[PDB]
RNA sequence: UUCCCGGGCCUUGUACACACCGCCCGUCACGCCAUGGGAGCGGGCUCUACCCGAAGUCGCCGGGAGCCUACGGGCAGGCG
């Protein structure tokens, strides 16, 4: 037998390919479906992302925001029925994986660190040219 | 005629005149009031240095790159 065939086969039910590529040191809003009273609704959480621990189906990313105030961190699974959508605010340039940094960083620090990926933003308007 | 009791006259000192059986000082005990000091405890104002930093004006850039053109430009946008 093949254990990690039978595993992603397990896994291949739940898997999702509707959702966009980003990096770490992206800017991203996650739209996420999320239960109140007594309704379910959409929250979005916007952020830069700092984290993306991969393991196919398992991989889980992070995303960081401040509001009103305070630090927030999200962790998402990626293949995650519970994400409606994920839309791509804007593209930074990292060059490290994990940007666990940005967290002793003033917001002038950040925006110094994490510059505008310009090659992968000019890379998004080149598709977004349809048929 | 020094002394004691009483009185007369002159004088001198007096914080006494209820007139020396006068006046009056301080501690101590007691009650009341205001205050000082006192390990500290709470508050108010104020100065200094540094970190972060909204809005906004000003200044730079406006390109790997957007919109308007009125295109040697302007607006978005970025930096300070
Ligand atoms: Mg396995
Ligand atoms: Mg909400
Ligand atoms: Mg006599
Ligand atoms: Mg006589
Ligand atoms: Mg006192
Ligand atoms: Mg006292
Ligand atoms: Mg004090
Ligand atoms: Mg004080
Ligand atoms: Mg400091
Ligand atoms: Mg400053
Ligand atoms: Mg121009």
């Amino acid at each position: 037998m093949n254990r990690g065939a039978l595993i992603k086969l397990v896994e291949s039910r739940y898997v999702r390919t509707d959702l966009p590529e980003f990096r770490p040191g992206d800017t991203v809003r996650v739209s996420y479906k999320v239960k109140e009273g007594n309704r379910t609704r959409i929250q979005d959480f916007e952020g830069i992302v700092i984290r993306i621990r991969r393991n196919g189906f398992n991989t889980t990313f992070t995303v960081r925001k401040v509001s009103y105030g305070v630090g927030v961190e999200r962790i998402f699974p990626l293949h995650s029925p519970l994400i409606q959508k994920i839309d791509i605010v804007q593209r930074g340039r990292a060059r490290r994986a994990k940007l666990y940094f940005i967290r002793n960083l003033s917001d002038r620090e950040i925006r110094r660190k994490l510059r505008a990926d310009r090659k992968r933003i000019d890379q998004d308007r080149a598709a977004e040219r349809a048929a």
